[PDB]
């Protein structure tokens, strides 16, 4: 067998063994030099089509040489010299001079044309050529490229749901021409959200098939029914000739496909919304997390999609008043725009005032989006959740959205001697696993729960529990702007009687 | 080292760590497997507690020098057992007969599911003659048929295990390799390795000698631990050693590169697969103060049953000998002792009336008539650890 | 033609030929004792690095020379005689013996 440079050098090199090149013509040379059989020359000699004996000739090769060495010979020989020179340029770019292969002889074989192929080959879907986040797609490229060298290696590209992970990775492997032929020879980009315990090994059955050749598709068994010990041999097998293979796993939410990615060696590319899922990988984890959308940033995406911009004051605030609900969500400001049509200033507030008094199923629509409004999202975001964690988050939408807030103010509706570090576990746990809170260490500990993720739970928490909690909080009441709500004036959470009185 | 990873990934084995590798011991596996190549077939037990790392050194010690794949064995086959069932130790020799089915006729691969011992057995061989010094690591036996199987098979086999007795089964020599708790030095550099703060002070190093002393250098709760300090201050530090005493092992529970979320997890099953009676012994040992060593007739006191209780000293070396949960110590006196990994899970999960029951028992024989063992003019009084004691 | 001797001394006596060494500097020694062309000269003598440029010395040298000499008799002019000595050596210990 060979490897990753022996292997990629077969590939990178394979626009041109297509053009002039014959099996054929190999055979009777290598029946000699010691490396195939006479059913070896037998199953690629007797071939209709030519892509064929080469198919053959270069998945048969890469098992049985020592090394690449005979194959340059024969190519000088035959008067293919011109292949046999490209092929020892490359394995010299490699041991003596590192680093120059990319910019050498990696750099010219860019093909964007190419990159479609193998994009559409590799399942990956269609970037946001409209609005692109510069920032991001921006850094994840660089941090795939920073890798390429790596033998196996997890980049974790998490976020809120909805937050716009998945659109990224769409346009981080779409934009430069270097990750897709330069970087990495080629792309499997699989959706996961597995939930059942044989979802994991599902998933790994549809690699193994992304991986096979168009031929032996017919011939797929029922792999259907097979040891989970086999599909991971099988899969590492077939992996010979999937040199610089990249691995999109868009959506994991069970920290069991990230242990078979570890077993299998992979390198992977890895949208989630729960991050700990990493915790499974004794390994190099790099993290990307996708923030909400910065207040400008949002002006930008509404721009792009013809959205209004503001003039008069209690206009930009109109606006404001979207940003601020939609707490810079991707998707849910996108389900805002299918939806505002009249585009009028005017149709913008009134749908501000629908999402107040209607939560996210006041603007869900037809989207991009696989989900009509961010509640049919977060609904799996949550029924993950430790079933204790379940219970602290459905307690939050007493708290008042977009405000930071003390541990203690928050220790007096979450469930559970003296010391209520407890919430703040919880807490964390809870910004962790869907990004659902928001932590902030200093000045002091305290937390903050968004407005997406608040009419979420408005329209969601029994109703009951709503007003359950609130009189457990007006109990705790009395007990004993750029600044936090200091410990002298507590007694009165009366701040945000505003943000209180409409329940 | 190209074909290694070949090699090593179509064996099956896991990838290799390198923030912290266990210098000795990985060493001296390689040293022990190296001096057998020549040998015909063998075993090799990589032994030790639950979490105790066994698994984690083979990783390793299949993955530091390329001389034991290439040099010494030509290939390698890594399959976890984990059988329980009895049905366990013939499905585990199926996928070993698919391992050594080549890529081509994987196809082919028939209703095997449904074929005699005899078979799978005959049949196994029949591929592994195209195998040239195979080494099979055998990952987490508990059953001792699957060592008989390994026997009949005529293979050469490393094995982790818990149970160290399950080498009986096997005629032929076998070596060994105990995995220990993790030395008081080692515990430091495992804890650097991985960003974790060295004293300054006493206080400092104290807090840490409580972590130290409740893992007992166990490398799978440390590790859970460490994962479950965001601060990481020293302070937090402390702040899960009291969790540990008041919540036992669940206080550190985490996501973890272990299969499990906590050590107790794990020892669940060292502790179903034990003699019924030693189920009994085990289960009294709570109220023993660990980190202790003392007497065997001390011990006679709570656990169950003429007169010479020596029965006592057997039931307590097959309970160090099968998941190693107590200690061994020979001289000055007989005498064995509980760690507080092994002894924290009992606290927090044995029936919480037994607790109660053994202490009074322990009473009723209390009365009788530091680098020192407790002497018997001064049994009488257990007081000693009074302090470890009025905990419950 | 080279050879198998010939051309198993300029790779193995290669960690060295890249270290210290240059194309362009025998361009003008080669053109002269017979063994390149213009177009020779100009391949190699436009080449942005010299590890391209000792690549395609090294490969078009292969096939031009009926010997390996005019390669030892210029690692010596050009101060650059701890090379011409090392690869003198090489076909020495081949010369004058029949066995390997
Ligand atoms: N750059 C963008 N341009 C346009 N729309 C976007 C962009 N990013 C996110 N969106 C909106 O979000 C939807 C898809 O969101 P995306 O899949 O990118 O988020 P996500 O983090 O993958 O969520 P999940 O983790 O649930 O897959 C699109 O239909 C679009 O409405
Ligand atoms: N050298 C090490 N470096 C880092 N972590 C380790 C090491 N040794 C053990 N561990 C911890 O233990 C976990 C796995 O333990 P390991 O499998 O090595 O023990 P084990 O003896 O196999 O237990 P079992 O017999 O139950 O398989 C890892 O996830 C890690 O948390
Ligand atoms: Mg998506
Ligand atoms: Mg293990």
């Amino acid at each position: 067998m060979l490897c990753e440079i022996e292997c990629r050098a077969l590939s990178t090199a394979h626009t041109r063994l297509i053009h002039d090149f014959e099996p054929r013509d190999a055979l009777t040379y290598l029946e000699g030099k010691n490396i195939f059989t006479e059913d070896h020359s037998e199953l690629i000699s007797k071939m209709s089509t030519r892509l064929e004996r080469i198919a053959n000739f270069l998945r048969i090769y890469r098992r049985q040489a020592s090394e690449l060495g005979p194959l340059i010979d024969f190519f000088n020989y035959n008067n293919q010299s011109h292949l046999a020179d490209f092929l020892e340029d490359y394995i010299d770019f490699a041991i003596n001079e590192p680093d120059l292969l990319r910019p050498v002889v990696i750099a010219p074989q860019f093909s964007r044309q190419m990159l479609d192929r193998k994009l559409l080959l590799g399942n990956v879907p269609k970037q946001m050529t409209c609005y692109i986040r510069e920032y991001h797609v921006d850094r994840v490229i660089k941090k795939l490229d920073e890798m390429c060298d790596l033998d196996s290696f997890f980049l974790f590209l998490h976020g809120r749901a909805g937050s716009g992970k998945s659109v990224i990775a769409s346009q981080a492997l779409s934009k430069s021409d270097q990750l897709i032929g330069i970087n990495y020879d080629s792309i499997v980009w699989l959706k996961d959200s597995g939930t059942a315990p044989k979802s994991t090994f599902d998933l790994f059955t549809d690699i193994l098939l992304m991986l096979k050749s168009e031929d032996d598709l017919l011939n797929f068994p029922s792999v259907e029914h097979v040891t989970s010990v086999v599909l991971k041999r099988m899969i590492c097998n077939a992996l010979i000739d999937r040199p610089n293979t990249l691995f999109v796993f868009d959506d994991v939410v069970q920290e069991e496909t990230i242990r078979w990615a570890q077993e299998l060696r992979l390198r992977c590319l890895v949208t989630t919304r729960d991050v700990e899922i990493s915790n499974a990988a004794s390994q190099t984890c790099e993290f990307i997390e996708v923030t909400s959308l910065e207040i400008d940033e949002c002006y930008d995406f509404l721009e792009a999609y013809g959205m209004p911009m503001p003039v008069g004051e209690k206009e930009e605030d109109v606006l404001n008043k979207t940003i601020e609900l939609s707490s810079g969500n991707p998707a849910t400001l996108m389900m805002f725009f299918k939806s505002c049509e009249p585009k009028t200033f005017e149709k913008m507030a009134q749908l501000n005032n629908k999402l107040e008094s209607r939560g996210l199923v006041g603007v869900e629509c037809i989207t991009p989006y696989s989900y009509k409004s961010l509640a049919m999202a977060l609904q799996r975001c949550v029924e993950v959740l430790s079933d204790e964690d379940r219970s602290a988050l459905a307690f939050a939408v007493v708290m008042p959205p977009g405000v930071d807030i003390p541990v203690k103010l928050w220790s007096c509706v979450i469930p559970v001697e003296q010391l209520d570090d407890e919430v703040a576990d919880r807490l964390k746990r809870l910004s962790k696993r869907g990004a659902l809170l928001s932590g902030k260490r200093m000045p002091v500990l305290t937390f903050k729960i968004d407005h997406i993720i608040h009419m979420f739970l408005k329209h969601v928490v029994d109703a009951q529990t709503i007003a359950n909690g609130i009189s457990i909080l007006e109990q705790r009441l009395l007990e004993i702007e750029t600044v936090i709500r200091p410990e002298d004036f507590p007694k009165f959470m009366q701040l945000h009687q505003k943000f209180y009185d409409s329940l």
